[PDB]
């Protein structure tokens, strides 16, 4: 008798949502084993008919074999999101018919998956919506793509300036935001906290130029995506994730920039011990740690400023104790109305949040500030109160390799003097501390101080910081 255990060793059947997600990955699991122990060739392997056989020898040995499978699974927590979508689901109902939900729960200093959510009730849709629906990420690709490679790369710091002025995409079309056509100059703080598209569009556009392997990043979180040239790739435009990878990818900024492959299997056991797989650590440094703690900083103003989510108003309510742990996080709650996300770690635990439904028809204009986000306070909680300690007390801290510029809050580069209107002009005024994660930190100011912009847009910003002295 085959059964597949909870971590600690409880058996969760012998051969909902945890059964035929464990049992499909055993069964890949098992078929890798089958095919090497059986000594067939990759040659071999590309025959769809010897496939379709070991396919089915692989789901036999299971359902036969009396093999011991070991998840990450945390019965209790596990057990706490399932009740918490049952009892709090509705929650997210927003007048678009049913909407559906995908959570998945991960250790930031393993990848293990210790819970998740795959939809609103199984009886009622199969759909996976944690481990099989592929869905846009929307604006929380940013982080990752666009911010954490720029930063990375020594492209800009926590207070760089970006342009939000107007522009346009290749195709002529508007970058929008709502009804917006942009604004002006903003702080890479300003961009997050409000997911201004432009500043994205643009930072991605300066990767693009300056020939950053992007894909390099992406592909070492275990991302897939076909065409690296998309203009709204920071927006979510031409990339398709499930729930536990994307997961994934923010449990790498979570971990001071070190992936770990997520994982449900541990290990698979024949009944005399033998080990049929296990699970292999493989960390690999994708952000530095300067990178991913100033993405830190600035994800937990994310969450603070309350602008594209309700998530801490609506935490402190549920638990307030909770709500004072060290939450950083970021939505995909502005952009577009098929997808909204909600992405959420503590230094111990990254939660990933989608809602949508099946048939991609529009999600209420709301639904991910307020709904999702609510939702996700409920879940939160429920994790906790199953759990008390699993969320932890740690900070989020900046690593002692992070170099701190003082910069003007205007240019977000240092003081000097620049050419305006063909004159030497001495800039100074306010400053902040801005972080780096190059090893000179922020230039001098430059004409084009900013990240993005258009001459007219240089002149107008210019305009007004002389205007300032
Ligand atoms: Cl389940
Ligand atoms: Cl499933
Ligand atoms: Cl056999
Ligand atoms: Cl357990
Ligand atoms: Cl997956
Ligand atoms: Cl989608
Ligand atoms: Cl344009
Ligand atoms: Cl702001
Ligand atoms: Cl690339
Ligand atoms: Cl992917
Ligand atoms: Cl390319
Ligand atoms: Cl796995
Ligand atoms: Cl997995
Ligand atoms: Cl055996
Ligand atoms: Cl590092
Ligand atoms: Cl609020
Ligand atoms: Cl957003
Ligand atoms: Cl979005
Ligand atoms: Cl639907
Ligand atoms: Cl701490
Ligand atoms: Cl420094
Ligand atoms: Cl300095
Ligand atoms: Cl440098
Ligand atoms: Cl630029
Ligand atoms: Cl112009
Ligand atoms: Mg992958």
């Amino acid at each position: 008798i085959s059964e597949i255990t909870y971590s600690d060793g409880t058996v969760i059947a012998s051969i909902d949502y945890l059964y035929f997600t464990t049992l499909a990955e055993a069964q890949e699991r098992m078929y890798d084993y089958l095919a090497q122990r059986d000594n067939v060739s990759a040659k071999e392997l590309k025959n769809e008919a010897t496939q379709k056989f070991y396919r089915d020898l692989a789901a036999k040995e299971i359902e036969n074999g009396g093999y011991k499978i070991t998840t990450t699974i945390d019965q209790k927590i596990h057990s706490a999101m399932q009740s918490a979508v049952a009892d709090y689901g509705y929650l997210l109902d927003d007048g678009t018919g049913r909407v559906e939900v995908g959570n998945v729960l991960m250790d930031n200093q393993t990848g293990a998956i210790l819970g998740f959510v795959g939809g609103r009730n199984y009886q009622e849709n199969q759909n996976n919506h944690a481990f099989d629906t592929k869905r846009s990420p929307a604006s929380t690709t940013k982080p990752l793509l666009a911010y954490g490679i720029a930063i990375d790369q020594g492209l800009m710091g926590s207070e760089t300036i970006l342009s939000n002025y107007p522009t346009n995409f290749a195709n002529g079309n508007p970058i929008m935001y709502a009804n917006s056509k942009g604004t002006g100059m903003m702080t890479l703080g300003e961009a997050l906290n409000y997911s201004w598209n432009i500043p994205a569009y643009w930072t991605y556009r300066m990767l693009r130029e300056n020939g950053v392997d992007v894909k390099g990043y992406m592909e070492k979180m275990g991302y897939e995506i076909p065409e690296y040239g998309i203009e709204s790739l920071p927006m979510g435009g031409g990339i398709e994730v499930t729930v536990a990878q994307h997961t994934n990818g923010y449990q790498t900024l979570a971990n001071n920039g070190v992936y770990h492959q997520k994982h449900v299997i541990s290990k698979i056991e024949a009944a005399d011990g033998r080990v049929v797989y296990e699970y292999q650590d493989k960390p690999v440094q994708v952000y530095s740690k300067a990178t991913a703690t100033i993405m830190q900083g600035l994800l937990r103003e994310v969450l603070s400023s309350r602008v594209t989510t309700t998530f801490k108003s609506n935490l402190t309510s549920l638990n307030p104790t909770l709500a004072n742990a060290d939450w950083i996080g970021k939505t995909g709650t502005t952009g577009q109305d098929e997808n909204m996300w909600l992405m959420l770690s503590t230094p111990r635990l990254t939660l990933g949040g989608w809602i949508g439904h099946d048939d991609n028809h529009s999600l209420s204009q709301q639904a991910g500030y307020s709904n999702n986000s609510n939702y996700m306070a409920h879940l939160v909680n429920a994790i906790q109160q199953a759990s008390p300690s699993i969320w932890g007390n740690e900070r989020f801290a900046l690593d002692p390799s992070v170099v701190k510029s003082e910069v003007l809050k205007s240019t977000g580069q240092k003081p000097g003097k620049v050419s305006v209107e063909g004159k030497e002009v001495e800039v100074t005024g306010s400053t902040v501390t801005s972080y780096w994660a190059n090893k000179s930190g922020a230039p001098a100011t430059s004409y084009r101080f900013a990240i993005g912009g258009s001459d007219a847009d240089y002149q107008n910003a210019w305009s007004s910081i002389v205007g300032s002295l």
